[PDB]
């Protein structure tokens, strides 16, 4: 009886596992776009992918993630909220059984039909490992999708779903630049918070693009054709993969932008 995302093992369940679940840092949130300050103090994010190198695709029954080489700085991210460099590990995303849920952070209470997040560990700290028990380990950038015009930068990605489709399957998943992926803007909302899955560690700087990509119709239901279940067992759509908003408590969400 693992983790998941169902009636019976979902969300509402976590803290007993995972007592954090309740804790002063919690992610996702809501942004209130009316209330988060503007900090003209914030840098504008650093991102460097020039570098690149992606390893492997891979379902582990929550999620699909794309993996990077994250033994050298190929990959970085810096500035923006940030002090020092963190290394790309992975990216993977979370979406909705329908167009008008699926996103994990709301805009003003909006729910985007998924969320890209690009998540990113500390090199002072090692490994990555050593940096999700820090409180300022892992940097995720995400990146709100809505459903419109095709992204023609995910199109590998949704191509290769076939090949994944339940818990376990992996394939590899090189040369792909994640550069595709990225609006034009690169203002953003920063909050401190956490992973978004077990074992939902406070240790996140979450930096949140303002401007959503568009994907098409047809890439959305390549994500929902993935099993959360194993090859054999009964079968159950991946969909529905995200954690709902958290309270804020004591936290204050800064924009980069007026
Ligand atoms: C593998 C691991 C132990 C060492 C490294 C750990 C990763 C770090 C990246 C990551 C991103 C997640 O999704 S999200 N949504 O919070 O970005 C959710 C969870 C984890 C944990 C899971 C546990
Ligand atoms: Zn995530």
């Amino acid at each position: 009886h693992h983790w998941g995302y169902g009636k019976h093992n979902g969300p509402e369940h976590w803290h007993k596992d995972f007592p954090i679940a309740k804790g002063e840092r919690q992610s996702p949130v809501d942004i209130d776009t009316h209330t988060a300050k503007y900090d003209p103090s914030l840098k504008p994010l650093s991102v460097s992918y020039d570098q690149a190198t992606s390893l492997r695709i891979l379902n582990n029954g929550h999620s699909f993630q794309v993996t990077f080489d994250d033994s050298q700085d190929k990959a970085v991210l810096k500035g923006g909220p940030l002090d020092g460099t963190y290394r790309l590990l992975q990216f993977h995303f979370h979406w909705g059984s329908l167009d008008g849920q699926g996103s994990e952070h709301t805009v003003d209470k909006k729910k985007y039909a998924a969320e890209l997040h690009l998540v990113h560990w500390n090199t002072k700290y090692g490994d990555v490992g050593k940096a999700v028990q820090q409180p300022d380990g892992l940097a995720v950038l995400g990146i709100f999708l809505k459903v419109g015009s095709a992204k023609p930068g995910l199109q590998k990605v949704v191509d290769v779903l076939d090949s994944i489709k339940t818990e376990g399957k992996s394939a590899d998943f090189t040369n792909f630049d994640p550069r595709g992926l990225l609006p034009e803007s690169l203002d953003y909302w920063t909050y401190p918070g956490s992973l978004t899955t077990p074992p939902l560690a406070e240790c996140v700087t979450w930096i949140v693009l303002k401007e959503p990509i568009s994907v098409s119709s047809e890439q959305v239901l390549k994500f929902r054709k993935l099993n959360f279940n194993g090859e054999g067992e009964p079968e159950e759509l991946m969909v529905d993969n995200w954690r709902p908003a958290q309270p804020l408590k004591n936290r204050q969400i800064k924009a980069s932008f007026k």
